[PDB]
């Protein structure tokens, strides 16, 4: 319930005008690894409450956002700070590896 489902249009407000950190998961229904990381993202959203918003963007229903960031495939994670990309990860990760990524990305 802490996870935000973005559209191409709502991205322009909820991400670009937001101070704070937002982890955006670019995914699609056909993508197996994307679906598998979904429970990890739920856990992160709870654990990082007050620190990080977790958001998802379904690239087939929202084809405009990924090209703006040069995203070539899914799953891809973009960590925004204050409306700008602050870190990226292409590919799926274990929970422990995702937390390592976040330690570095939030620093
Ligand atoms: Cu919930
Ligand atoms: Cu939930």
């Amino acid at each position: 319930d802490k996870i935000i489902h973005l559209t191409d249009d709502s991205f322009d407000t909820d991400v670009l005008k937001a101070d704070g950190a937002i982890l955006v998961d670019f995914w699609a229904e056909w993508c197996g690894p994307c679906k598998m990381i979904a429970p990890i993202l739920d856990e992160i959203a709870d654990e990082y409450q007050g620190k990080l918003t977790v958001a998802k963007l379904n690239i087939d229903q929202n084809p405009g956002t990924a090209p703006k960031y040069g995203i070539r495939g899914i799953p891809t994670l973009l960590l925004f700070k204050n409306g700008e990309v602050a870190a990226t990860k292409v590919g799926a990760l274990s929970k422990g590896q995702l937390k390592e990524f976040l330690d570095a990305a939030l620093a």
